[PDB]
């Protein structure tokens, strides 16, 4: 008895069987268990959920119920005390480009999305929550502590709505509350193509048999494409500058316009698909609209996989890479490919990697204009700066020439995210990503820090002094202990990120284990992994290994001067070579001799 059945409210169809292409929803990857890894199903639970009432209510909800004998500290107070800092000087990662951060967010968005609860196409709930901070039903407000500046100017709380959950919607019961993953668990470029058949089609250009994705018709970038605008009104990207009135972009994933540099990455990817389809039609004139689409799509998925596993992961995991992701040995049908609930919090390490400004660079990589460098907070949901202020190139050069923020125990998340975050629903630039992440841990029913330490076979400190040794920091450990009273209560997000970094990596031991495990699984459990014998031909594989993020830029923008290794810190002009010197993807193994 597993309650095993609930496969209700989720989209279902029938398995093409022997079809050489992924489904849009991720169904039919695993043959014996077709829904494994599919969009719109519960996040997997590596450990049982820990809720206040065993079942659904998050810790902190009832002001008199403790966690292990103690009150859990307010999310925003953990924010003020531990996460914040004032001095941006000295914070840059000396050996990671701004693209390091940016790629993490692309990968993250391909793997997981736990959307908020609605129950309001119009309702006094999406206003009884913001207006009066009344806790109730899915309103779980972030209360301001005594002495928080935002009291004086903003109000009593920050509104926060609980994440969606499987089986039904309305008030629910029985089992413990399981959050939804609205995206496919496979590294499959679902952020470009969509996770629903509904959206996947909208995204496509079905006016012509060329297998192209829809492109914006109102605006161009030197004869290069943009993403289509979104139908949706109200539009937050419009609300950001009512004079300019530029809507958000329409991509395979809904978060695409969250910040300008993410919209930039999205548009590079769309551009690549269309390029692939054209080139492909040249070699194979007989091919379908659909065949063009799927074949370009499959190449792109292979790209996202290769860069992620070859270029990106080795420099997050560092020396722990070998211990968690051993060399590939083939598809294993017994490996569970689903994204775990804790992964969506472990992968939030990238929040501590966001710097406070974004730069635009000209063709010599010099400050583009008099306002080249901008505070990150003016760029949330900002599309007008792309369309009406130089297009994509000045913004991509910044990604190569500037650095990520480095995680630092005394300087965690920049005030740009910690004080001035803009939420697409509400109206001010006054939210706090750090406090939200913490509130969300509780919302998702996360075991505490020592549960995960235990899970990863690592020591579980019980005392101040134990915590000082693990964190290798007396002061940090003291603050944590004063807010939390015992390490068993430390929220996973703040606990995992407070750990010193492993050698040659950018996360600590606990994070390396959680991430490493997840990635091993999503590679080993993927029937369509690129190296899986029979998915691509040997000659096709040889062609795919030559792919690089540098090339992507050469083929898709008017940048002519790029680094070879784009994720490490690169200085212009020494570290920058001409595009000619950069290996090209050879599409000739994709030829199809008729007779
Ligand atoms: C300026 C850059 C970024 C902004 C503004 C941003 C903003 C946000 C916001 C508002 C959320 C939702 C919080 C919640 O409701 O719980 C979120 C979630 C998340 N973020 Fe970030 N983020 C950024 C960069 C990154 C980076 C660099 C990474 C990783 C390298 C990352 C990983 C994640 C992940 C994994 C989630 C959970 C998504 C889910 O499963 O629902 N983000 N981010
Ligand atoms: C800045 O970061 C660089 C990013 O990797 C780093 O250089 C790299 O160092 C690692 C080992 O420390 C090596 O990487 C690779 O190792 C072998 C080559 O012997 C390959 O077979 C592996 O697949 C893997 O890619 C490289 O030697 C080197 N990687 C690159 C891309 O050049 C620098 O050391 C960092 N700078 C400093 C001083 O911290
Ligand atoms: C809202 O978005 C507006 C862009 O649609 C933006 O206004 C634009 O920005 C500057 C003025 O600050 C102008 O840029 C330059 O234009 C000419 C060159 O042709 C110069 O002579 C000007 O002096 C100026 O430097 C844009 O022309 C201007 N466009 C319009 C129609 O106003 C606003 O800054 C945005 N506001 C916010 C709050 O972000
Ligand atoms: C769908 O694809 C078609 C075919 O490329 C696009 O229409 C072309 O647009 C360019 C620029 O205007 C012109 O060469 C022609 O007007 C069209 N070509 C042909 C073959 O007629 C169209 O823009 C795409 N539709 C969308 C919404 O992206
Ligand atoms: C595929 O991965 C599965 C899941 O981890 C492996 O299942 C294991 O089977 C081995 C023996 O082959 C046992 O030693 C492990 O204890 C099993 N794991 C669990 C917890 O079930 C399996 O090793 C892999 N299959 C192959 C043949 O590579
Ligand atoms: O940018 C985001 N994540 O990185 C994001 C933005 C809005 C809503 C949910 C999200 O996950
Ligand atoms: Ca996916």
């Amino acid at each position: 008895s597993w309650e095993v059945g609930c496969g209700a409210p989720v989209p279902l169809v029938k398995c093409d069987e022997n079809s050489p292409y992924r489904t849009i929803t991720g169904d039919c990857n695993n043959r014996r268990s077709p829904a494994l890894g599919a969009a719109n199903r519960a996040l997997a639970r590596w450990l049982p959920a820990e809720y206040e009432d065993g079942l659904a209510l998050p810790f902190g909800w009832t002001q008199r119920k403790t966690r292990n004998g103690f009150r859990v500290p307010l999310a925003r107070e953990v924010s003020n005390k531990i996460v914040g800092y004032l001095d941006e000087d000295g914070v840059l990662d000396q050996n990671r480009s701004l693209l390091f951060m940016q790629w993490g967010q692309i990968v993250d968005h391909d793997l997981d999305f736990a959307p908020e609860t609605e129950l309001g196409s119009n309702e006094h709930s999406k206003t009884q929550c913001e207006e009066y901070c009344i806790q109730g039903d899915n309103c779980f407000p972030i209360m301001f502590p005594k002495n928080d500046p935002k009291l004086k100017t903003q109000g009593k709380c920050m509104p926060f709505f609980r994440a969606g959950f499987v089986c039904p919607t309305p008030p629910y019961q029985s089992l413990a509350r399981e959050q939804i993953n609205a995206v496919t668990s496979f590294l499959d470029a679902s952020l470009v193509y969509g996770s629903e058949p509904s959206l996947a089609s909208r995204l496509q250009n079905l006016s012509s048999p060329l297998g192209l994705m829809a492109v914006n018709q109102e605006a161009w970038d030197h004869g290069l494409a943009y993403l289509p605008f979104n139908n949706r009104k109200p539009s937050p990207c419009e609300f950001i500058n009512t004079t300019a009135r530029v809507p958000c972009f329409l991509a395979g994933d809904f978060r695409a316009s969250e910040q300008i540099l993410l919209a930039t990455a999205h548009t590079l990817l769309l551009r690549e698909h269309n390029r692939l389809a054209r080139e492909l039609k040249k070699l194979n004139p007989q091919w379908d609209g659909e065949k063009l689409y799927q074949e370009a799509r499959k190449i792109l998925g292979a790209f996202v996989q290769i860069i992620t596993f070859r270029d990106y992961l080795p420099i997050v995991l560092g020396s722990e890479m070998q211990k968690w992701i051993p060399p590939y040995q083939g598809y294993n049908n017994s490996v569970d490919p689903r994204i775990s609930n804790v992964f969506t919090f472990a992968f939030r390490f990238g929040h501590m990697e966001v710097p406070s400004t974004v730069s635009r660079l000209d063709e010599n990589y010099q400050p583009w204009g008099p306002e080249a460098e901008l505070p990150l907070h003016t760029l949330f949901f900002n599309t007008w700066r792309i369309i009406k202020d130089g297009g994509i190139d000045p913004l991509v050069r910044g990604l190569l020439a500037k650095k990520s923020k480095l995680m630092n125990q005394d300087k965690m998340v920049t005030s740009e995210l910690r004080n001035k975050l803009f939420q697409p629903t509400h109206k001010i630039h006054g939210f706090d990503l750090a406090a939200i992440n913490l509130q969300r841990c509780r919302d998702h029913g996360m075991p505490g820090y020592n549960s995960w330490r235990g899970f990863c076979g690592l020591s579980q400190p019980k005392t101040l002094k134990g915590l000082q040794t693990v964190l290798k920091n007396k002061i940090l450990a003291k603050k944590l202990m004063d807010l939390y009273k015992t390490p068993d209560n430390i929220d996973i997000w703040i606990g995992g990120n407070a750990e010193p970094m492993v050698e040659r990596g950018r996360v600590g031991p606990l994070l390396a284990c959680l991430l490493g495990r997840q990635f091993q699984q999503i590679r080993d459990g993927d029937r369509f992994w690129w190296e899986n014998p029979g998915v691509f031909t040997e000659k096709q594989r040889d062609s795919l290994q030559k792919m690089s993020f540098s090339r992507l830029i050469c083929d898709n923008t008017h940048i002519t001067k790029v680094p070879l290794h784009a994720f490490q810190a690169n200085n212009y002009p020494h570290d920058f070579v001409d595009c000619s010197a950069v290996d090209k993807l050879d599409l000739s193994p994709w030829a199809s001799r008729e007779n």
